[PDB]
Parts: structure tokens; C-alpha cells; sequence
């Protein structure tokens, strides 16, 4: 979690350590190995070379599991991105809109009405009921620190999966090598190489331990995490946002509450009460002047447009399409990431093997 110090950070390093002790244990019994062989057949190492390709194959499949996942998990996070992104932007331009509806309204009645004075209330009904929308719509819960913190996961998330990436890579290419100089030994004349090689091996066999204790923490861990991770989203981020509003984003499968609906039903009926009065004043301005008549047109064809966009919000708004992405990014994380990284384990324990195998065969060449 957060903080330092907690069981879980305790018992993943337990976990850790426990592993590094069957590392000391497998390296002691290398020891007593190789002082009980010097203290006074092609099968064995045919069966080592098959288990270390098939071990370096399996792991190459985890890694590019585990990749795949997280691309995944990344391209969730970006949809997400767009859709909150995309929510701002028509909420931001519904508002600055308005606004400027309100302003270029009092301009062109400050025009032309103001001769007669007559439709005054009119004008402060329709002033009051659009501060009543626009209070309204201010109860809309803004999506910008989820962005924000949602990017930085993103691109945190970028920067692990690249390393990791290029450091297994690095760790494939090795074991690779190592099995072609422990052939390329095995054919020529056995020069000191041989014996440089031998700590290198030594250090690659730490190496697959160490990976494989990393590898069971880190499986542990997120298995635990993902395993009832609602709890964890609503504590980390449910703070600024009502607990309602996050349980209904992180479930609704079937329509639980959608406590919502009241605002779209206002801003309809708001809309339609516009509606009604912009076709009052264009039948109010037929005896009027022609410019009165286009401003109420382009007045007509405005609210038309912020209809539509309202109609694209309450799309946005539903919970099918946010839903979908969390679904896909809580079954991306546990169910391909644990097993990818599972199967990654599985190639330290047999990389670990095969060395110790390839160890019981060296002290027989000299
Ligand atoms: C979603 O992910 C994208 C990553 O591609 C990021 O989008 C950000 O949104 C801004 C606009 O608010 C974008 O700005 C773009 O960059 C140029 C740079 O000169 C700018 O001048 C333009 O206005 C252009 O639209 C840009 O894609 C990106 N901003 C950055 C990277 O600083 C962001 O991570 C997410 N979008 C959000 C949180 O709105
Ligand atoms: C903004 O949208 C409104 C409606 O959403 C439109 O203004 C006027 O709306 C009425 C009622 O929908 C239209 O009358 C109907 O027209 C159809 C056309 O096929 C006709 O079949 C019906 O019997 C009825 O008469 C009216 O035509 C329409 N005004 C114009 C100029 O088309 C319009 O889409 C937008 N208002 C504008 C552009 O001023």
C-alpha cells in the first residue's frame, strides 16, 4: 500500500526472504556437492538442455502474456482518459456557451426591447431558470483529478512495463548465451573459459532466484489486491467524490439506483420551456424588425445544438461504456497478469534446475 510499514509490505517480504533462503539452500547444496565430488551419461545433460529451452521458452510466453496484459490494461486506461477527457470538454463548452448565450441575450434586447419595457419579466424569467440550469449543472461531478491521476498511472505504467521488458529481454539473451557457450565448451577443447564462466553462471543462477522471489511477491500481492479491489478504489480515491457515485461506476451490471435522472428530466423540461418562449418572441416579431427575426433563428438553431450535446452528455453519462472499461481492466490485471506472471515463476524455478543440473555436470569434464 501507501505507507512503509504494514503487514502486507511485511508478509510479501517474508515471502521474499523465504525464497532467498531456498536460494541459500540450493547454493549449499551445490557446495556439498562439489566437495563430496572432489573429495575423492550424456543423458543427465540431454535432459538439463531440454528443460533450460523448454524453461526459456515458457518464460518468453509469460513475459509476452504479461505484455499484452499490460498493453491492455493501458488501452483501458486510455479509453477512460477519452471518455472523462471528452465529458470536460462538452461540460466546459455547454457552460462557456451559456454564458455567452446569456450575454449576447441581454445584448439584444438591451437593442431593440428596450423601447418598450414591456417584455422585462419575460427577460428575468428566462435570466432566473438559466441560473437555476446552470446551478444545476454545476451538481455534475467534474472528472479532472481522475484524469490527472489516471495519466500518471499511465505513464508509470509505461515506464515499469518498459523496463521490465528490456531487463528480461536482457535476462533471456543471457541464458541464451550461456547455453551456447556451455555447447560451444562441450565441442571444443575445454580452454579456461570454462572456468570463468562457471562464477557467471553461479551469479545467473541468484539472478533466477531472485526473480522468482520478486515474481512470487508480486503475485501474491496483486492477487490479494485485485481480489476485492472495490474496497481499495473507494479508500485511495474516494475522497472528493461521494461514495454513491463510485459504487455505482464500479457496479452496475443491472441498474442499481442511477440517481441522476431528476437532473436530466430538469434540464429537459428547462429546455423545452426555452423552447416555447424563443417561439413566443419570433411570433412577437413579426411586426419587429428582420434583425430580431435572425437573432431568434440563430437563437433556435443554438438551443437545437446544446439539445444535441445535452443528448451526447446523458450518452456519456451512462454507465454501459465506463463500466466496460473497468471490467476489462480489473479482468486484464487479475486474470492475465496473475497467470502470465505465474507462468513466469514457474520459468525461474526450471531456469533455477536446470542450473543446478548444469553444476552437477561441471566438475566431471576436468
Ligand atoms: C489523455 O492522454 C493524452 C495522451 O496523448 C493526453 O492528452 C492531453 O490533452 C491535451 C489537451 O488538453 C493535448 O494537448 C496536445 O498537445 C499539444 C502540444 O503542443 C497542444 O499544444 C495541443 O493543444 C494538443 O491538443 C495532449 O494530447 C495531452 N497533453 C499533454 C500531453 O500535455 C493526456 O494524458 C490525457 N488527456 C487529458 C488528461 O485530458
Ligand atoms: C431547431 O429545431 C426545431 C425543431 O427541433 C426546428 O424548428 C422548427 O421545428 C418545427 C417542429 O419540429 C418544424 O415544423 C415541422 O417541420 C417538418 C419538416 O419536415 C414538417 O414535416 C412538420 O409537419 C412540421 O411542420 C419546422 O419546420 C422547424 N423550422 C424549420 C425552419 O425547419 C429546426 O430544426 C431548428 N430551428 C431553426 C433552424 O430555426
Amino acid at each position: 500500500f501507501s505507507p512503509g510499514d504494514e503487514t502486507y509490505q511485511e508478509s510479501l517480504l517474508f515471502l521474499g526472504v523465504l525464497a532467498a533462503i531456498g536460494l541459500g539452500l540450493n547454493l549449499i547444496f551445490l557446495t556439498v556437492y562439489l566437495v563430496c565430488t572432489c573429495c575423492c551419461v550424456t543423458w543427465t545433460a540431454v535432459v538439463a538442455g531440454l528443460l533450460c529451452c523448454a524453461a526459456v521458452g515458457v518464460g518468453f510466453y509469460g513475459n509476452s502474456e504479461t505484455n499484452d496484459g499490460m498493453h491492455q490494461l493501458i488501452y483501458s486506461l486510455d479509453n477512460a482518459n477519452h471518455t472523462f477527457s471528452g465529458m470536460d470538454e462538452l461540460v466546459s463548452a455547454n457552460t462557456q456557451r451559456m454564458k455567452v448565450d446569456l450575454e449576447q441575450h441581454l445584448a439584444r434586447l438591451s437593442e431593440i426591447i428596450a423601447a418598450r419595457g414591456d417584455y422585462i419579466q419575460t427577460l428575468k424569467f428566462m435570466q432566473q431558470m438559466a441560473g437555476n440550469v446552470v446551478s444545476q449543472l454545476s451538481g455534475l461531478p467534474v472528472w479532472r483529478e481522475v484524469t490527472t491521476q489516471l495519466t500518471k498511472l499511465s505513464h508509470q505504467t509505461a515506464y515499469v512495463e518498459y523496463y521490465r521488458w528490456l531487463s528480461y529481454l536482457l535476462l533471456f539473451i543471457l541464458d541464451l548465451v550461456i547455453c551456447l557457450v556451455t555447447c560451444l565448451g562441450l565441442a571444443r577443447r575445454s580452454k579456461c573459459l570454462l572456468a570463468s564462466m562457471l562464477c557467471c553462471g553461479i551469479l545467473t543462477l541468484i539472478l533466477s532466484w531472485a526473480s522468482l522471489a520478486a515474481d512470487a511477491a508480486a503475485a501474491v500481492g496483486t492477487s490479494d489486491f485485485c481480489m476485492a479491489p472495490d474496497i481499495y478504489i473507494l479508500n485511495n480515491t474516494g475522497s472528493q467524490i461521494n461514495s454513491e457515485v463510485t459504487r455505482y461506476y464500479l457496479h452496475c451490471s443491472q441498474s442499481l439506483i442511477s440517481p441522476f435522472q431528476q437532473s436530466l428530466t430538469t434540464f429537459q423540461r428547462s429546455l423545452t420551456t426555452m423552447q416555447i418562449q424563443v417561439g413566443g418572441l419570433l411570433q412577437f416579431a413579426v411586426p419587429l424588425f428582420p434583425t430580431a427575426e435572425k437573432d431568434l433563428l440563430g437563437i433556435q438553431l443554438l438551443l437545437n445544438n446544446s439539445e444535441i450535446s445535452l443528448h451526447q452528455l446523458t450518452a456519456m453519462l451512462d454507465c454501459r461504456g465506463l463500466h466496460k472499461d473497468y471490467l476489462d481492466a480489473l479482468t486484464g490485471i487479475c486474470y492475465d497478469g496473475i497467470e502470465g506472471l505465474l507462468f513466469l515463476g514457474l520459468f525461474s524455478l526450471l531456469a533455477a534446475l536446470a542450473f543446478s543440473t548444469l553444476t552437477c555436470a561441471g566438475p566431471r569434464a576436468w
